């Protein structure tokens, strides 16, 4: 079974709609009212902030619960020292049942599956959670621009063809279909969960810092080891990257990319359609930014 | 000490502006973060992991303080959390960070060589992190995003540990403002919390930036000098906390906070003492100094805490 029923009753609502907290966070009507001097964007940096950073946490901690090395009973002393000055602030900021269940995770598991449980459905739940937060911060704002000269200055072979495994990409209200070949051997765990979850629908959100990406929120906690990792700033145009710690995001790269991370590689869309990505990046960057107005991700199989 | 070089930095940093936060607010990082030509959205993405880096930095330095986690254990769960935290912060403009970071998690032989690492780095972090709060602009939601001043006396509307104790054991302390030149005197109350109040005590004296609280609400926060894993047996919710109040929070950055009016937050924070009832109000002017300070003027206010 699933040891906390009502968040999953709660996560397939929220890939669906708007969580209530994000709304009352973005309309300022938390209530407490946090923000000093009659104000909430100083309450909506540290909402959208920790919610993201807790969700990281929340996934290396998961991590652990996979690790033998590390008992059962100090890893929720680690949880219990780590999650409660996150989760306090939180509750008062706009997310009162993320409050409540992060003291179930800390209750004693009397098995490590169990804890492992409580931590895999949490970490979906803050991750969705997170996804609607970044899409509704107010990145419009930053005034702040590089100068005009700054910025002007600025694996697929290798594998099987038997493993890659046929899939489409479809955006809507924007209408752009894409396919795409997923690389089942070059990490071949983590793509069988990505699979699974295939088909699913989920919003999409462009990268605030990383460049010309985009990513998805995808509806699965994955654990699995990541052999084949590529540099963010190596990868080509039509890459398809999972992103395990930032969100178990589903990642396209559509163009040049700053970051200097390694993220571990799904796949690629086919070259034929890598001509159409840069028409859907434009405007999910315009609705992560400035619009507001959803962008969703279908990924299907073929 | 385990990274002696970054004693000096510690110490360096007090005073003047760490060079990884001058190249961030002022967009000159050299990878050029950001998406379209715009610094705000990683300036927001910095200050915000170097602030939750940190507190994950002191809770992994409070687990050292435990014995039944091993050290391989809490290497394990370094060697987990961190590497997202630093590698990042190591692109976005902190590339000094992830080198002590990898440097904390090598193989250690005792329980002290750990904790005199996170000790070090904590503190390194929790400066970096005091610098980020001052220069990030919190003024953009002040034109856009406000609370109607009406809702807010409502909520005012619908809302002893000065008693506990002996009087004889507090520890009076002078805290003095400047540029403003403003001095209060204050008692730190030994008896409750002896611990903290001792070890932040030893620190007396030291001139450090004072801030405020941007969410908590009429608050200052200043970055003292100090890591402190001492027991907190008696703490108080923030939005109970009188005038006057100075609190230490261990987990948000070692820092000594006084609380000059209405506070919402309903987190209980331990109790370092009070200023005197015949200087409260003097504190009123400070805090608004304060608050422009943080969240327009960018003019620096220090805060010196000297025992009298
Ligand atoms: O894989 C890529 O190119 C993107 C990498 C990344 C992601 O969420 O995956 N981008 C996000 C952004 O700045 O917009 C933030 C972010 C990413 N890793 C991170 C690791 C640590 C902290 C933050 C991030
Ligand atoms: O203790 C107080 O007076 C206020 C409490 C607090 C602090 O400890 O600094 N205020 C800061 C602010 O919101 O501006 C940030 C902050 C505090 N707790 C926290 C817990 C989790 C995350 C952030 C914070």
């Amino acid at each position: 079974m699933s040891a906390l029923p009502e968040l999953r009753e709660l996560i397939a609502s929220f890939v669906s709609e708007e969580p209530p907290e994000i709304r009352r966070i973005r309309t300022g009507t938390v209530p407490d009212l946090p923000g000093s001097y009659g104000q909430y964007f100083t309450a909506w940096d540290f909402s959208n902030s920790i919610v993201r950073d807790y969700a990281m946490n929340l996934y290396q901690l998961t991590r652990l619960a996979t690790d033998e090395s590390v008992s059962v009973e100090n890893l929720l002393t680690v949880f219990r020292t780590l999650d409660p000055i996150y989760s306090t602030f939180l509750g008062y900021n706009g997310f009162p049942v993320l409050a409540e269940y992060a003291q179930r995770v800390g209750q004693p598991a009397e098995s490590r599956a169990e804890l492992l449980d409580r931590l895999t459905t949490f970490t979906e739940y803050v991750n969705r959670l997170t996804a609607w937060s970044h899409h509704y911060f107010p990145w419009d704002l930053g005034r702040y621009r590089y100068a005009a000269e700054e910025v002007a200055a600025q694996v697929d072979s290798l594998g099987d063809p038997s493993q890659r495994i046929p899939v489409r990409l479809t955006w809507q209200p924007l209408g752009v279909q894409v396919d795409a070949e997923i690389y089942a051997d070059l990490n071949p765990q983590l793509a069988t969960d990505v699979l699974k979850a295939l088909p699913f629908t989920v919003l999409q959100d462009h990268a605030v810092v990383s460049g010309e990406s985009m990513y998805a929120w995808a509806p699965l906690v994955s654990v699995a080891p990541t052999p084949v990792r590529e540099r963010i700033c190596d990868a080509p145009v039509g890459r398809l990257r999972f992103s395990q710690a930032t969100g178990n995001k589903v990642i396209v790269q559509y163009g040049p990319t700053t970051e200097t991370l390694s993220s571990p590689v799904l796949g690629k869309v086919v070259d034929s359609h890598a001509d159409r990505l840069a028409e859907v990046g434009k405007a999910v960057w315009e609705s992560t930014f400035s619009s507001k107005e959803p962008v969703w991700l279908t990924v299907e199989r073929l």
